[PDB]
């Protein structure tokens, strides 16, 4: 499994050019958000059953980069396939984001 | 490097179902089509290529399948993932197909 804990805007670019070959997924989070604290375990359950990479982004730590993908509502989960934005789930919901994965994977 | 042409309705849904682990890719042709003759090597060459199940599917052999597709221009293009269609090609786009493999593959 790989698991990517985000630290400052640029951090998800860098990544994304060194994991060329494969899907990236990334759950998009706040500090005051009790969802995103429940749906956390589960994302890392899922990042041991599929060959992806999951990132972890706190929006007040890359504030440029939630900007970048338009994110609003906390959680928000993207799929990026060779470098781009394919696919979203909005909101804690852990079967949305599984179904995502097998899509784009 | 699986190139399979299909004989009868109820071929396409025995092909997804042993080849669930994969992204399924169908060209519905037919034989009076100018377009299609010209992409099918093109077709071919990206069998060649790309690891996933590339099937032809002629639409007056499998009649009721090109209609529970709903195809209309020829030929169409349609991307299949863990069962469920997830994109398609209308016309004879060969960069268009290839995008949609890389997106879904
Ligand atoms: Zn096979
Ligand atoms: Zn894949």
């Amino acid at each position: 499994s790989e698991l990517i804990e985000l630290k400052q805007d640029g951090d998800l670019e860098s990544l994304l050019e060194q994991h060329k070959n494969k899907l990236v997924v990334v759950d998009f989070f706040a500090t005051w958000c009790g969802p995103c604290k429940t749906i956390a375990p589960l994302f890392k359950e899922l990042s041991e059953k599929y060959d992806a990479i999951f990132v972890k982004v706190d929006v007040d730590k890359l504030e440029e980069t939630a900007r970048k993908y338009n994110i609003s509502a906390m959680p928000t989960f993207i799929a990026i396939k060779n470098g781009e934005k394919v696919g979203d789930v909005v909101g804690a919901s852990i079967a949305k984001v599984e179904d995502m994965i097998k899509k784009f994977i």
